[PDB]
């Protein structure tokens, strides 16, 4: 009978994933910052992600009731998955995206962690 972690929390815990060492490029929607990438970004990727997105379904209760935050993680791998297939494996900002998700993934593990 899990009651929920609290929104406000999980929200800051959000927040503190965009890192300026990233250089901020998971902080807002791609087609916000470059809306001609439209038609070619979505036929690459058809879902997307970013963190201010997140903090606002952080808000609504979309990951509270995930035990092991589950759903967030899932929309953490979105957004890396999506950089290291739209800009390419190779690519400077695929290894920005696999350090990011590895960062996320422990700091989810630690809030696990300090809120059980
Ligand atoms: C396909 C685009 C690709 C990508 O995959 N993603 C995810 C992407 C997302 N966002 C951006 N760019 C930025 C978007 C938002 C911000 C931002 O809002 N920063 C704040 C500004 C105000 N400040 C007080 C606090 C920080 C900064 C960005 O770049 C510096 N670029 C992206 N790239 C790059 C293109 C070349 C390789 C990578």
């Amino acid at each position: 009978y899990f009651q929920g972690y609290n929104e406000a929390d999980v929200a800051a815990l959000v927040r503190s994933l965009d890192r300026a060492e990233d250089h901020h490029i998971f902080a807002v929607d791609v087609l916000e910052t470059y809306p001609y990438l439209a038609e070619s970004y979505t036929k690459v990727c058809p879902r997307r992600c970013d963190l201010a997105t997140a903090a606002q379904k952080a808000l609504e209760g979309a990951y509270s009731y995930d035990l092991r935050l589950e759903g967030l993680k899932a929309d953490i791998a979105l957004m890396a998955s999506n950089c290291v297939a739209y800009n390419g494996p190779t690519s400077a900002y695929a290894e920005t995206a696999a350090k990011f998700e590895r960062y996320a993934l422990e700091q989810i593990d630690a809030f696990v962690l300090e809120h059980n």
